[PDB]
């Protein structure tokens, strides 16, 4: 029946995105993240807006879990931004018929040089 047209794999890259730190520095972190659509047709057909969702809710959850911490935590514990990231992602997204597969960052600019 079907069986046509790979709608599994979805993975969306995120730009080194400027965030401050406990150290009230500013950091430019960047990374990857990959996930499965299973709504194709409506997750497709909504994506002008999912998109924006995507990022707008991955910047705030990834700025929030890495702004908590200092820059030698966020830059040195990336599992815990990429776990916090996915973690409000994949049940913002379960919902929207999206399953999160694995994110993984690696980007991060330091204050002072």
């Amino acid at each position: 029946g079907s069986d046509h047209v790979d709608m599994r794999t979805i993975s969306f890259d995120i730009p080194p995105q400027e965030i401050l730190t406990k150290d009230s520095v500013t950091i430019s972190v960047d990374g990857v993240v990959y996930y499965r659509v299973q709504n194709a047709t409506l997750a497709v057909a909504n994506i002008t807006n999912a998109d924006s969702a995507t990022r707008l809710l991955a910047q705030t959850t990834l700025r929030n879990v890495l702004g908590t911490k200092n820059l030698s935590q966020i830059l040195s514990d990336r599992e815990e931004i990429a776990h916090n990231m996915q973690s409000t992602l994949d049940d913002a997204t379960d919902a929207w018929g999206i399953k999160v597969e694995r994110v993984e960052i690696k980007d991060v600019k330091l204050p002072v040089q």
